[PDB]
């Protein structure tokens, strides 16, 4: 059919899509918006030929490429801060300059994480240490990864932990709320202030966190590299634990792919970052309300680039990211 069914997951998203539909109705390939409840119902619908495309972040792209769905990324967002590359950010392990331990000596240290279940603060560092054999965890009937992590760090602040009391021990706040998901130490900046205040030896955050929170104090900090070195905060490209890819549009591997990309390439041409139209494919940025943010594509995206036909989800996400999330399941 020369109809692309975009899958949407909220009513403001569903609205943006019907506006792009009105705006492209007289093009030969047309748009039609399907709304489902969650992104997972959208993966099942694309898989079952009920819809054809949706933009997913990296963990959701992992999910969409596994059996039985087997969707692959076909185009990916580009952002200003990562300069032509299909990368959202790099996960790094920030330490104070002058401590001497390397990644070989992490056992028994205290740590700061953004929260339980988050990419840079929990899924990438802990799946990397499990994959490399530093943390032993064989699977959920063992129990939670919280127990395995508690035999590795001596105490931590992990916002959102519920199984192990040591995982909340380094957290700031009164007893009732120090380990809540919205604690004083949650998020990228929270896990950095945990490191700054000496409550942990390592903060698992992203490559921009020190520059955002402490621009004027970068050289008090270093990065812990997976090869044994410690490098400057600005050396994240050669000293990160994993690259977290850009959001990608996933689709069934079948020849409707050139049609989706043909639709997207004209849509971007007319309504991309430099459009004089009122409809913007990408944002613009500055929507304060979460329900109004990043509808269809990220508001910060500046274009979409076609993913080579031979990259599947593993190749798109990269080995470090992939083998770390694979270890968390
Ligand atoms: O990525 C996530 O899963 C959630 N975040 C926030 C975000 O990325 O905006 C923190 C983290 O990565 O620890
Ligand atoms: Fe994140």
């Amino acid at each position: 059919k020369s109809v692309i069914r975009w899958c949407t997951v909220s009513s403001p998203e569903e609205k943006k899509c019907n506006n792009l539909r009105d705006l492209t109705q007289q093009e030969r390939i047309s748009l039609t918006c399907v709304q489902k409840a969650t992104y997972l119902d959208c993966i099942k619908a694309i898989a079952n030929n009920e819809a054809d495309a949706i933009s997913l972040d990296g963990g959701q792209v992992f999910e969409a490429g596994l059996a039985p769905y087997k969707l692959k990324p076909i185009a990916a967002e580009v952002y200003e801060h990562t300069e032509g590359s299909t990368t959202s950010y790099y996960a790094v392990a920030v330490v104070k300059k002058g401590t001497e331990f390397t990644v070989n000596d992490l056992q028994g240290k205290t740590s700061c994480h953004t929260g339980l279940g988050r990419s840079a603060g929990w899924n990438i560092p802990i799946g990397t240490l499990i994959h490399r054999g530093a943390i032993e965890w064989e699977g959920i009937e063992s129990g939670s990864v919280e127990q395995a992590v508690a035999k590795f760090f001596s105490a931590s602040c992990v916002p959102g932990a519920t199984i192990e009391q040591k995982l909340c021990r380094q957290c700031k706040g009164d007893p009732k709320t120090k380990c809540a998901r919205n604690a004083p130490y949650s998020g990228y900046s929270g896990a950095f202030h945990c490191l700054k205040d000496g409550k942990g030896d390592v903060a698992f955050v992203k490559h921009t966190t020190v520059n955002e929170n402490a621009p004027d104090q970068k050289d008090e900090y270093e990065l812990l590299c997976l090869d044994g070195s410690r490098q400057p905060v600005d050396n994240y490209k050669t000293c990160n634990w994993a690259r977290v890819a850009a959001h990608a549009v996933v689709a069934r591997d079948d020849n409707k792919v050139e049609d989706i990309w043909s639709f997207l390439s004209k849509a971007q041409s007319d309504f991309g970052v430099d459009t004089k139209s009122d409809f913007h494919l990408f944002g613009p940025p500055g929507k304060k309300d979460p329900v109004l943010k990043d509808l269809l594509f990220k508001d910060s995206a500046i274009m979409l680039k076609r993913v080579p036909s031979l990259m599947d989800s593993q190749l798109y996400l990269g080995f470090e990211y992939y083998s770390a999330i694979q270890s968390m399941r």
